[PDB]
């Protein structure tokens, strides 16, 4: 069946070109021990995304792997700045980032992602290079603007997961994720700043896709 | 035929709202469909991720190998500044005329070049005349050949190109050691060939949608 293939063919391009390696299966080991709820070659996709836009300054809205794959990306003088809810999952990211060789690079912000933007905009940061939105699509639209305001001319932002299972193109959906969704891919497409696209996916964290837009 | 409606639709939905087609790309698959090209019901929103990862990178100089009716072309050239470079590689000259009318007609005949033969030779005839490094390489050909393709980009390439590989997963038969299919032992060989050279850093990811299920690599090069 479908699933079966999508894993066999992920672990095919995982084990030639994007290895599960030693700071990966440790980061992983550490989530599983500490009660948290992978696509290594979709990891790697993101960083070499973020090394081809030379980033050197990332923010991460919604532990710590896609964060150690981002985190890979940057130079020594680079910033990761990622947030997570409370000290347990930070201890965990900090921990992973650190044990990827990234705790110079890394900086892990406690609390929730709505309260914690603000205050990070209101810090006044310089902006960032790469935006990758992972979190509670219900806000995505919000995530964007906030990725809008943080960001400068020829910056990157990257959305995951904007299929849906194939939910994404009912219009008449009431789930809030959907939702959210389609209303973040149309500020995409609608805001004169961005031009973007979003392409499907299939592999080992099964059927969906993301978007990139870029900031002009 | 369901699942790939469902993928239909779903790309139907990202490429109307946010990669939509014009009439110069619109026009270009009639041409190919009218010159007897094979019918590839094409992903704009696929293409548009083309083009957004040149103008990422910042390519100024496209190599692509395999030119069909120019479709890819099309997305490509939109992502160069008006001084950029473009060369596309053709073997039949009859798909390379369809290709330069559609590249005419999107306006992008002054900075693109089709070159007509096969790439196995085209390629050392570029490599011949010593040209300045390309930024970005995408190669969409015959995958029997698409290593030596790899092996050609790595002469034509600097730190920072990218090299792009399309149609990748053979429909899951990527995966088989004792393929008989020669096409799967060529696309094996190119992904070893990017995995396991030193100047070459990528990945390679499986994707649906109006073209079916397939997948694509990507490799940036190192110093």
């Amino acid at each position: 069946e479908s699933q079966q293939l999508w894993d066999d063919v992920d672990d095919y391009f995982t084990t030639l070109l994007a290895p599960e390696d030693e700071a990966l299966t440790a980061a992983l080991r550490d989530s599983d021990a500490a009660g948290l709820p992978v696509a290594p070659n979709q990891g790697k996709l993101l960083q070499l995304l973020a090394e081809i836009q030379g980033a050197r300054r990332i923010l991460e809205i919604g532990g710590g792997y896609s964060t150690i794959w981002l985190g890979r990306a940057l130079p020594r003088d680079g910033r990761l700045i990622s947030f997570e809810y409370d000290a347990k999952h930070a201890e965990v990211a900090r921990r992973n980032l650190a044990r990827a060789g990234l705790d110079g690079i890394s900086e892990v912000r406690v609390g929730p992602a709505l309260e914690s933007l603000p205050k990070l905009a209101d810090e006044r940061p310089e902006p960032f290079d790469l935006v990758f939105i992972d979190a509670d699509k219900v806000n995505n639209p919000h995530y964007v603007e906030w990725a809008l305001k943080l960001t400068r001319p020829g910056s990157l932002i990257v959305v995951d997961n904007v299929v849906r299972g194939g939910g994404v193109t009912d219009a008449g959906s009431t789930d809030p994720s959907v939702r959210g969704t389609r209303s973040a891919l149309e500020l995409i497409a609608e805001h004169p700043k961005l031009s973007g696209t979003a392409v499907q996916t299939v592999g080992s964290k099964g059927y969906d896709g993301f978007a990139l837009a870029r900031v002009l």
